[PDB]
């Protein structure tokens, strides 16, 4: 027919709302049945929604569908808006009084159908008069589209209106491989596609594409091919394309749903240096939890917390962990991201965020300094209320249907987080110390190429008997060794950075 | 063509937007690929974004260009406005049922995009609806110009809608040179360019100039010769332009993106004396730091705090470090700028200046008098918390694409610094401390003429027995010795008011 990895679901649709208009009114009218006038699709966008709702009526033979947008309606004026919704249904109203029950079958498509809602009250009143008043047409048939269903009333499901609704799917693995089939067929019957290509390849690295990023890809593949050879010539007629050209396109295309890597990556490392066997404890612990989400079925919502002082190095080993796992999909949220929103629309961008997570199998999150996003300041104390308490239910809600995801969340201020109570959210907490031996700047010092070892000897033996004792972070230490690399004379500039932070 | 310094742009823009217009439709009948409708460039203000559209055009020989300018849609009354999205394709509609699929390209210019979402819901749905709905053309393309580009809704951006995006840099060493070849031709062709000038060197000293900027220098360097003429005489055809035309309209234009030197250099700096060798320290420590991050790799990011007693002489040292840095952006943000603004407009004011800082190689920023921005006052205590919260995140922020700028902030409130626990964004802290030696009032005096130093002797030998730990500022020690200085009986009142002040 021509729509790919949704043969389930297509099913459903056609034995409720439209296998009772294939019979005959006289099988019809011996059982008394009626029929079923409205239907209700909903799911992510670029899913393949209306090419569902344009297919299924070539079957039936039916007119080509009308079809209407919401906003177009809302934002016309009052005026031609309110007549536009009588014009609609002369059609159907028309081969009506001239058919009656033979007349043949119409369908209306009515597009965003929740933008109604979220703020065309005679419009719903009429659209329902229309199809469930005492003015019945037995013509029409409306299908509804929407991406949040929680918006639309309850007002509108109640039987007769909208009683069958089905929900789709982001495609897995089975389904990227149909969907190529459908897309490249084409160029395959006019040779024009090479011989080393494999789709079972492509199927594999698209890994969380949807329906109409595939023909992004399809499409920039191709664009390669023909600029390979323009500056009105030969071989015109004799061009193809090449997997060189299905691999350079993956970098052109990026996913929604994917992962966010100009974050983390080359903005949040600028190191991992193994200084102490502390860190690959930590890095151990991390790495289990990935894979306990991955191969269990009792677990779907895992929640750690970071704490430590400042500067210690929170931030890089929930990234580092992040990097290592591969799971589909990955997002932080950080103060970087809110910065100028109005505290109405910082809400409303992590509810959206949560709400994404929702739709993949495998997910990780990332929230980054806990007590910034909330406003604290010690000196009232102030902070906002409302946004506290949207993160304390979200920690809690679980993914539906066996979807899963690990959320890591990092603190400065742990004493704080105790005295909001809100520590009944975390499973486990990890403690990140700061910098204590004088053997662990050696493992530093060497690490970082600073400079030769007669001169790292002498650094040491100055601290030795100078300050034995000090304490500080990582990230202060790699500041102090790179400035003193400029300097005129390191070994006796470092040693009176390091005193001043010891 | 008369374009420069913008060749990989030009690349990646032919391949995809217009190289599918070139080949003959009966072999993208046989690829079964569709034309990509929209194309969205960005960038600062005027770098030829405009320019770029015109040219590329041209190749095609499709018709003259359409534009239309955002403002002018929206500050029309809403009847006229409307019917002109609708007026605008009449003549691709036109052609099109005339030619059918063979028509010629057709485009159109939408510039300042920005502006309809900073509120157009209704010319935005009529423009999607001619490219996306059901009465789409083949034959438009739509092109799109903003700068905020986050202000663009994601819901533009999905494929099909303006699916690729390119951004305009300003131009480096090696295309400022081709803008001169470019603006210059008819007056070296014409031979009244002089042999003096040499168009290697002027590329250097413009060290920011936009494109648009050098068409105001060529312009302004010729009306040097011309006025040199009149006040409409003979001998026009003697005329030259000359190297000194040009070294004398570098001081009539000056660029955005450059230094604010009167502002610093008049207001801040009035006088500096190195009477105490603490401060060849503080300079020579300081100069370290801008060579750091001249050329060093791996730091793109610093902030540095100079904290002390009132009066002490802080910010004139902040702004003797940047005069002699040599970067090409310098810019301070202090309470003048403020005064008189609404909160509202305030937190508008330092974002707006941070995003200008993210296009330069190298930028430095003063930020002076922290807590005096704040509004803080002890009473209550009363402060202002969105404005904290705003410079608490900006601080932090790395600049992007290997960017880098250094951060200089000055304070009398270190107290208060440590209860609003902002302490953690600064890498090191600098102390600049109050005079107590009559060592250091000696070398002041001697600097600055107070009298014959038979004289001065007698200041000090009776300012050693009246009172010896005398303990003030710079800034007061300079106003004292000049209001003496016009009195009758100078020594009395320099030794009086030295007693009194200490
Ligand atoms: N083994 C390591 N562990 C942690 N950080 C490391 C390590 N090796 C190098 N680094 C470097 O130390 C720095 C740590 O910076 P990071 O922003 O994570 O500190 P932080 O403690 O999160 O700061 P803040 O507390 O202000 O968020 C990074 O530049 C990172 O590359
Ligand atoms: N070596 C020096 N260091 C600092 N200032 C000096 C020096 N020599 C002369 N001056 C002069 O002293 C004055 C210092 O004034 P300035 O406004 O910098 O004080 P300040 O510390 O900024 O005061 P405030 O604490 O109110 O900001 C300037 O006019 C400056 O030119
Ligand atoms: N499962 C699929 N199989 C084949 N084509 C698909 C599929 N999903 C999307 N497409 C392609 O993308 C478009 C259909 O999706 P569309 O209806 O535009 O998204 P939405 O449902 O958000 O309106 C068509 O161009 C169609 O060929
Ligand atoms: N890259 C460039 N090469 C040559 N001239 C340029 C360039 N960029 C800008 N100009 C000059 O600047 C003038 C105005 O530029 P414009 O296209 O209006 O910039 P924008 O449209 O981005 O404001 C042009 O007429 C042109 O002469
Ligand atoms: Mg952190
Ligand atoms: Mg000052």
């Amino acid at each position: 027919l021509g729509v790919g990895g949704l043969d389930k679901e297509f099913t459903k649709i056609f034995r409720r709302a439209f296998a009772s208009r294939i019979f005959p009114p006289s099988v019809i009218e011996k059982l008394g049945i009626s029929h079923v006038k409205g239907l209700l699709l909903y799911g992510p966008p670029g899913t393949g929604k209306t090419l569902i709702a344009r297919k299924i009526g070539t079957m039936l033979n039916a007119k080509e569908p009308k079809i209407v947008n919401g906003p177009e309606i809302l934002s016309k004026y009052v005026g031609s808006s309110e007549e536009n919704i009588r014009n609609l249904f002369k059609d159907a109203e028309a081969e009506y009084r001239a058919k009656g029950e033979e007349s043949s079958l119409h369908i209306i498509i009515f597009d965003e159908l929740d933008s109604v809602f979220k703020q065309g009250d005679n419009v719903v009143n009429q659209l329902l008069a229309k199809m469930d008043g005492v003015d019945q047409l037995n013509n029409i048939l409306v299908i509804g589209m929407t991406n949040r269903k929680d918006l639309i009333d309850s007002a509108l499901l109640r039987p007769g209106r909208f009683e069958v609704q089905v929900e789709i799917h982001l495609p897995d693995e089975k389904g990227r491989l149909q969907i190529f089939d459908i897309q490249t067929k084409k160029m395959r019957e006019n040779n024009m596609m090479s011989d080393d290509v494999n789709l079972a390849e492509l199927a594999a690295l698209t890994k969380n594409f949807s329906g109409a990023e595939i023909e992004g890809l399809v499409k920039s593949a191709s664009s390669f091919a023909i600029n390979k050879t323009v500056n009105n010539t030969k071989d015109i007629a004799k061009l193809k394309v090449t997997r060189e050209d299905f691999l350079n396109a993956l970098n052109d295309v990026t996913p929604a749903f994917g992962i966010s890597e100009e974050d983390l990556k080359t903005c949040v490392e600028g190191g991992m240096m193994l200084y102490s066997e502390r860190v690959n404890s930590i890095l151990k612990n991390g790495a289990r939890y990935v894979r306990q989400v991955r191969e269990s079925d009792k677990s779907r919502l895992v929640s750690l917390l970071i704490h430590g002082p400042a500067g210690s190095g929170k931030t890089a080993l929930a990234a580092e962990i992040a990097l290592k796992s591969g799971f589909p999909f990955i997002r932080l949220i950080s103060p970087n991201e809110l910065s100028g929103m109005s505290e109405s629309a910082k809400i409303a961008y992590i509810d959206n965020t949560f709400r994404d997570a929702y739709k993949s199998p495998l997910n990780i999150l990332v929230i980054d300094s806990l007590e910034t996003l909330v406003d604290w300041v010690p000196i009232g104390p102030r902070f906002s209320n409302n946004i506290l308490q949207m993160l304390k239910v979200a920690l809690k809600r679980k993914p539906p249907q066996d979807r899963r995801l690990l959320i890591m969340t990092t603190t400065s201020a742990y004493s704080v987080l105790q005295q909001m109570d809100i520590l009944s959210c975390f499973d486990n907490e990890i403690a990140v110390p700061n910098m204590t031996n004088l053997d662990e700047l050696n493992n530093v010092m060497i690490e970082s190429n600073f400079l030769d070892d007669a001169g790292r000897v002498k650094v040491i033996n100055e601290l030795s008997r100078s300050c034995p004792n000090f304490n500080v972070g990582i990230k202060k230490t790699l500041t102090n060794i790179e400035t003193a690399r400029h300097d005129e004379d390191p070994v006796n500039e470092l040693v009176e950075l390091m005193t001043q932070s010891a």
